[PDB]
């Protein structure tokens, strides 16, 4: 029960994904790093939050 304040829709079970932690959206990902925006259905989740594999595209 809560409001991805990312988009801005209001959801609990639907395409949500579990952040270790955090609620998302398959498409709401936003790297706890680099804070870039990271669309589209595929990243991925880790240190309780959720990391963009752009970050580790650039070593
Ligand atoms: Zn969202
Ligand atoms: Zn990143």
């Amino acid at each position: 029960a809560e409001k991805c304040s990312r988009c801005g829709d209001s959801v609990y079970a639907a395409e949500k994904v579990i952040g270790a932690g955090k609620p998302w959206h398959k498409n709401c990902f936003r790297c706890a790093k680099c804070g870039k925006s990271l669309e589209s259905t595929t990243l991925t989740e880790k240190e309780g939050e959720i990391y963009c594999k752009g970050c580790y595209a650039k070593n």
